[PDB]
């Protein structure tokens, strides 16, 4: 099945799910000189004050900190999108040394990791009817760099011996998911996809161009967790990144000048 690997990797993909050379891939390469201010977006509304966190998940591939998506409680709203989006889950994409890790580039830069914030448009009812719509969801993407540790991520990292391997999950509530935002909300956006199998174009990216400061050690220990299930051969789970895709007849805007 699919994955990071040589016979399994991004460039693989697209023999079991064809849309990968589609019209609307994510990644992207952010040029910074090119994309362009609008004025007609909004600000975010970012409202994760009543966000209940349930449960952290290794899936194989990356964590997941899953929410309670049955009500409005933490949710997206402005910017470039019209209604109200939930949060689902979080989740990270990083690399095996500091120097890559991101999914987003930003003129050809690559941060050590990216978190996405994946929400879905809650006239769709769930997110498996959401995805299968071009407005289903709005991802909000946030780059890592390594500097000074994150205060609020600290308990992400804490858990993650708990879910080494595939498979394996762990109660995670109480968590704060505005403890992992940047100061600034200002964005990038652009039409794309799932950056994962099945890869379907659903997705409002909004990339935020103020990054987060985590610490060598805290990206350490995700280095640590394993893309194996237990009693398997260990493989460390480190460059779960995509590459950029080709931006095709699209234009990235900027929230800000």
């Amino acid at each position: 099945h699919w994955g990071y690997g040589k016979h399994n990797g991004p460039e693989h993909w697209h023999k079991d799910f064809p849309i990968a050379k589609g019209e609307r891939q994510s990644p992207v390469d952010i040029d910074t000189h090119t994309a362009k201010y609008d004025p007609s977006l909004k600000p975010l509304s970012v409202s994760y004050d009543q966000a209940t966190s349930l449960r952290i998940l290794n899936n194989g591939h990356a964590f997941n900190v899953e929410f309670d998506d049955s009500q409005d409680k933490a949710v997206l709203k402005g910017g470039p999108l019209d209604g109200t989006y939930r949060l689902i889950q979080f989740h990270f994409h990083w690399g095996s040394l500091d120097g890559q890790g991101s999914e987003h580039t930003v003129d050809k830069k690559k941060y050590a990791a990216e978190l996405h914030l994946v929400h879905w448009n809650t006239k769709y009812g769930d997110f498996g009817k959401a995805v299968q719509q071009p407005d289903g969801l709005a991802v909000l993407g946030i780059f890592l760099k390594v500097g000074s540790a994150k205060p609020g991520l600290q308990k992400v990292v804490d858990v993650l011996d708990s879910i080494k391997t595939k498979g394996k999950s762990a109660d995670f509530t109480n968590f704060d998911p505005r403890g992992l935002l940047p100061e600034s909300l200002d964005y990038w956006t652009y039409p794309g996809s799932l950056t994962t199998p099945p890869l379907l174009e659903c997705v409002t990216w909004i990339v935020l161009k103020e990054p987060i400061s985590v610490s060598s050690e805290q990206v350490l220990k995700f280095r640590k967790l394993n893309f194996n299930g237990e009693g398997e051969p260990e493989e460390l789970m480190v460059d779960n990144w995509r590459p950029a895709q080709p931006l095709k007849n699209r234009q990235i805007k900027a929230s800000f000048k």
